[PDB]
């Protein structure tokens, strides 16, 4: 059945890009979200311990006790995002080892955020053929945000780092 | 490059669809196209022998020597028509085998006969892994006509016949 539904998604059987709303728990400890998530993230369900704020700006949540990681990166078709992949992936991968909470956001949620993620979860499978697991994370993350790495470019970039 | 192309591809990247005009040589002597094209085939520069009337009128060419086979068949998502498939790519392997040009049509090009295409290109694929032999031959017959088996029903048959 996933297999089917990989193949339709595949060829175009794809809905347009709807902005994502609410916060998404990706894994046991990290989440995807936009920048209204992060301003929201203090007074969460979740206790975040930490941000990672993919954009360019350096904001302050001054009355909290998170940490903010700054990861300044555009949203634009020639910037290298793949430079940081192998540090953002190992440094997800202890929030999750360590069960300490962690937003990963950008502006709308969709690509410098989505990327980090659908890299960090390339990185985590050990078990599936890397081109079936791409298309499978793909499609399953955007059905449920409505839209997931939409730029072409970063899409380049993970088939590149972890496909290839 | 062709493997990374068919996962950007798959992922969304991916142009509107636009309809065929032109008919379209796929094989030595296979070639598909739209009722226009049908029409226009006994003046056409391939000396045809045979064209597949995949629409649900049983139309004449009676100044031509064409022989043609009618095969009537709704461009809908509730037809079966794999029921088809294992005679109609038999009998295109025929054509190719004998040096007989066909058409294979349908109204707009693109669905019914589009699929028996993808079928036939299917079932004389014995060196590819079925799932890549897949995605190669849509996304490159779909750059090439501008639309390709759109109707994600004959996809899933396709892919049920041929893939899983």
């Amino acid at each position: 059945s996933l297999y089917k539904y990989l193949l339709l998604r595949s060829t175009g059987d794809m809905h347009k890009a709807k902005s994502p709303t609410i916060m998404t728990r990706v894994t046991n400890n990290v989440y995807l979200g936009n920048y209204k998530n992060a301003m929201d993230a203090p007074s969460s369900e979740v206790k975040f311990k930490y941000v990672l704020n993919l954009t360019m700006d350096k904001y302050t949540l001054p009355n909290s006790n998170i940490n903010i990681i700054h990861i300044p990166l555009v949203d634009d078709t020639t910037t290298d995002i793949s430079k940081y992949f192998d540090d953002v992936t190992a440094f997800l991968s202890k929030c999750d080892q360590r069960n300490e909470p962690v937003l990963v956001h950008s502006a709308a949620g969709v690509n410098r955020s989505g990327a980090m993620i659908l890299a960090y979860l390339m990185s985590k499978n050990k078990e599936s053929l890397p081109m079936l697991y791409f298309l499978y994370v793909y499609h399953s993350m955007r059905d449920l945000r409505g839209a997931f790495v939409e730029n072409p470019s970063f899409k380049r970039q993970i088939i590149e780092k972890y496909v290839i």
